[PDB]
């Protein structure tokens, strides 16, 4: 039984009462009880349980080959609820170059909640052990990562975590679990933005958890239902109906995701090009051992901030918006949207050049793709 | 003008574009930009903001005669939401009778952030002055209480939080805007389950909180921003949509209340009847000066448990079922459903006792409702 | 037992699997089959059946005190199914005045499949039994109707049409069930644009049919099935929500409606009132003998239609918008707008004047309605 | 500009006045008008136009090389709008194995009012010739059709049509868009049942038109507002969505469709197959030059009735169910579902041996879906 199969069958997607081959929309509040405390199927407030929400957490839960799944408003509110998990006094390391909307969180919020930080370059797993301290309890991880896709050894975290006692979370958003499956490689929660990839449609804004571990999952379903970022019931069903495509959708991308880095790579306009499939990469032979495809995110440096601008004035069929994950395939300039707050030289020092340029590949015509971006770079 | 009136016209419900008479559902995640930062409408990406979303914001800080409206994904969120204002090391002061999960949420979630709670029996506002720490931040205020009725004095609150430098609660969420306006009491910040009255059809989940205070809303949205429990715009839509027949909703509530509250003053089944429409009622006088209404919510005890369960199988128009503000009637044992979470020990010594029944009022007919009570009540 | 009762527990609005408390939006198309021919809850084919929409069309059934509901995805679709019960040659009667879509329909679409229509003043029942042809199979009537609020004697031309053998089809939308009911007074088939009040939020096309008469549903049935202008399940799931708060709509609606009406027979710049509640107008004593209310729909007559243009811009409560039965207070000109596919040679000999308006009462304040008409007449 | 690019971004699917990425669901029934008869945006009454569908139109039109879009509540009632294009005494010609709802519209309805049909195997264009009368109107042709999936020449019919009159109608539901254009080939008018591969997910039953001629799109539009059977915008956005995916979708069916069909060519339990892509199927050739790729809709011939059941039930992917164009594969036996009326002699007669089985390919992985048919087609 293969991922495009899976993708169709895996999970409880279809109604019991009725047959329905899709998850009924339960856009409701709350559920007659036969005496007080008898549910019949076990629902009582929807914040608790949402059948329409219980179906996505099947899937996602089926698709990360764990055994809970947990759907939140947002995948910000995934990663809280995750931290969360956590006391004050507690340590947590993260990956330095992690996504600017978690770094705030931790940074801004858990802080001061007493949550002590270290952002660590986990492209050397030896790093992480040089950050744990005796009060330490998470390690929190992205792979690859937002802009450059750094990649981390994700089965020698699991096994630093494991043996210093640590609770290992595994951000898979980039590669989604068709690619790339972090329970399998001993992490003990793995989360998602499901507004990108898995939606897939650029109409959800929602985040997805999934562990094997039972009392990490009785956790995190008590912080779920105390703390109620929960995903609503349509947007369960939008997402369901996303991930369905998800596989025809990536392998779409990655087709021209290999295209256009071959135009990229052999381009005079482009420098230097950021993505795991090359075999120059840092840690490519990590990626490729710990997935079995690529991540349509892809960053390239041109010479300078105009000639940024005009590459997305050239382009007739990349998109400038915030986000990835979409049909249409995005384009955005970090020094000058994500990473604008940070200044110019320490930004140089970063990685974030005044010409990075971060595509996000759709699943337009491959040609198209490459023809466009191609003639693009030569109005440079 | 007039609330009625207030309620079809107040905020902003229709679509500047298209002329439509209802706010659009902006199924959505991102939005094009037109140069890098230049936002046709100020929109760039969902969990900051959406125009769904926005619509029902206004609405909500129009009704509380606030500046600003938040929509999160739960009550239960916009709860968290506002406790996240405080640091580790900050104390809150909380109301003596609090909704289950509230208490679940602060005593067994934000204790271990190094968020100190004391509830105190603020139905007599100077002990709140006597349980002021110097670590007091914020003072939160349900009035009246779930389940017990409790009012408290709103103005008074306000005025000694003013004064002692906190930050004023208060859970308007059994009033409704309709009869109930914290914020022109001198409240720093009013919230609401919108999944009851609000909302109205047991149909959403959804949370709302509106204040006047400019610096304390930048901190609210840079909250909501970055652990992410935003209200989806399906359930946004339909909280506009139900907001409209509040005021209708709330008068043939409130029609059917004074009836049955009658109807369980007499009967022999009944013993005690908690509701601030009743003369005896503490704080009766501070209700009726702070709200133009009642809530639908009432409360009475029966001998005991059982009687209860009866009571429950013999009434054909009430629901067995958690939650309030419905269209349906609802009734419950607070004891074993909706405060469970709070021990069993303080819910004796505080009234909730095993044989306390809760019922939400719902829009049937008012003759209905208090013949089936009654007849039911004629079974024990 | 009572009409606000019945519109809460009326019908199936509830999940029997799960208990939910309001219903499920089937957003499907087919249904899995346990063996070939054997369905689990009677669903096949979302176009043959759809629980939502059955749902939906329990509730209008249950209204109506029939049998058999039908939801259209608008009322011209539901009048459309209606008159192909009809063949070739067949002769249909309908009353004089006649919403401007149906007068379209009928004219100038099923003219063409030879179906014979001829418009009958039926305020005088019989002119009916003369308009009666050998080839006559259907009577139509709309009352009161759009827009000049015609009465007709709903048992009268039900009793006439059982004589000779036609299927009476009464057009239900101005007055909703809850209070007037014409399968109860020996019509055949009722039906509903349940576009206005009973979806009652501006925000669903739909239509509703109901009939008691099972070889009539099983036509019926088979047209819908045939021509599948079936309503999706969304549309009827919003429409079950707006069917809850019905009543009370309604019951503010006439509120308004009388203290307008006493105004604009006071004012000097209105010349004539159209509204059965009227003791003079056409019909009154037979109205009152067949509802229980009054519809929120009034026309007057100002001097000339750019007093009607200055009238809708002065008002402020007032939109101008074509449909009624809304929250919102509507106006409009059916001469121009709604009425405009009736010929004008006909509409000024019926009266629907150049300087007819037309207003839908909605269920803002009665005084912020009354006096926000008043001050715009002012200025006429 | 090739097809998976055109899919993502031919037609209007975004917002200009908020530049959202996705089509604003325009849940509305009406739109204010600045003055009589001035619509800001074109906008009136959402049975006439509605930005949501609208949108859809927008994008079946521009996939079909048209000009004009039109979406119907189900295909069913596309159909019938287009036959109402006719009146009492004109005359259609439809290819003699048209669908069962097509054929029991046609002949239980539409004959009613006068409409003469003839039956037709059109797989030889001539017999379009013998059966054209002087008061022939229509002709209407699905390729491939159902069950057996006869290949009728485009081209021709066009031909044929032009010269004598006719508005060609094709029916392209089992081909999409994707692979076949009708209107590139002279056709007046092109459908869909936007329930199968359009939708694609099982979640809308919805109909599609599309056409190039400004007068009988002028038709079309009047029929649709005049009878209404016009698709909800909820259902509408769906769509949108929905086919976005339509090329990915239909490539990874297609892969599939070819392996599954040598692994049946090759079984000895397989007397017969029934597929255009087979280079002996009755005019493979005209297929061949007019579309660029295959339905997924495959039939095949096993001994008897039993041996189709046990296929049933020995199938793991498989699902029984009604309908096609699904993510899941899905398998039927017309002998017992679709065909079940027809008795048993005459079908033979016909085609549709006991023994028949038809499935609908899905988008699993390939070599599961080959495997387990395969496996199934071993236990005969
Ligand atoms: C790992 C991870 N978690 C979380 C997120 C965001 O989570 P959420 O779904 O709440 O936006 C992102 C992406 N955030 O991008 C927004 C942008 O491109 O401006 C992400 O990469
Ligand atoms: C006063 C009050 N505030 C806040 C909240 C939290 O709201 P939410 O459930 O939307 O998260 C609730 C939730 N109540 O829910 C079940 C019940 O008591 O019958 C509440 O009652
Ligand atoms: C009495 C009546 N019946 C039937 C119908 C048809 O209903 P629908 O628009 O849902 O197809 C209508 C539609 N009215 O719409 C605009 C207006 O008159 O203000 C109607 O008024
Ligand atoms: C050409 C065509 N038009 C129309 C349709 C059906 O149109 P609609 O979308 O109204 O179902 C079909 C398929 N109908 O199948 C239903 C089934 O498999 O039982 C079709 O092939
Ligand atoms: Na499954
Ligand atoms: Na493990
Ligand atoms: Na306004
Ligand atoms: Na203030
Ligand atoms: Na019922
Ligand atoms: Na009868
Ligand atoms: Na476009
Ligand atoms: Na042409």
């Amino acid at each position: 039984s293969n991922k495009k199969t899976k993708l169709i069958h895996g999970g409880h997607t279809t109604d019991d009462y009725t047959g329905a081959v899709t998850t009924p929309i339960y856009q409701t509040s709350t559920y007659l009880q036969d005496d007080i405390g008898d549910l019949r199927q076990g629902y009582e407030y929807s914040r608790t349980a949402n059948p329409t929400r219980s179906s996505v957490e099947s899937v996602i839960a089926t698709l990360e080959n764990g055994k809970h799944g947990f759907a939140f408003s947002s995948g910000v509110a995934a990663i809280s609820a995750v931290v969360m998990l956590l006391d004050k006094g507690d340590h947590i390391i993260l990956n330095s170059d992690v996504y600017g909307g978690t770094y705030r969180a931790l940074t801004k919020v858990f802080t001061r909640f007493g949550i002590e930080v270290d952002f660590v370059d986990t492209t050397h797993t030896d790093s992480i052990v040089q950050a744990i301290r005796p009060t330490t309890k998470m390690l929190f991880i992205e792979t690859p990562s937002n802009p450059l896709l750094r990649v981390t050894d994700i089965k020698k975290s699991a096994e630093i975590a494991k043996e210093h006692g640590l609770i290992s979370v595994v951000d898979n958003t980039f590669m989604t679990p068709y690619y790339q499956n972090p329970l399998d490689l001993g992490i003990d929660i793995v989360l998602h933005s499901a507004t990108k990839y898995l939606g897939g449609h650029s109409d959800v804004v929602a985040g997805l958890v999934a562990t094997s571990d039972d009392k990490l999952a009785e956790r995190l379903a008590f912080i779920s239902n105390s703390t109620g970022g929960i995903l609503g019931p349509q947007d369960s069903y939008l997402l369901v109906r996303g991930i369905k495509t998800l596989g025809l959708r990536m392998e779409q991308i990655n087709r021209s995701v290999i295209e256009i880095i071959k135009m990229l790579q052999a381009h005079p306009a482009v420098q230097q090009v950021f993505h795991p499939s090359i075999e120059s990469h840092l840690n490519h032979d990590v990626h490729m051992a710990q997935a079995d495809g690529h991540t349509g995110v892809i960053a390239f440096e041109v010479k300078n901030t105009e000639s940024a601008k005009q590459l997305i004035k050239a382009t007739s069929y990349y998109t400038l918006a915030e986000s990835l994950g979409a049909v249409e395939s995005l384009i955005s300039v970090p020094a000058l949207m994500t990473h604008a707050s940070i200044p110019a030289d320490i930004r140089a020092k970063e990685g974030i050049t005044d010409g990075l340029v971060r595509i996000s590949v759709g699943i337009e015509d491959t040609e198209d793709l490459v023809d466009d971006l191609k003639q693009a770079l030569d109005t440079l």
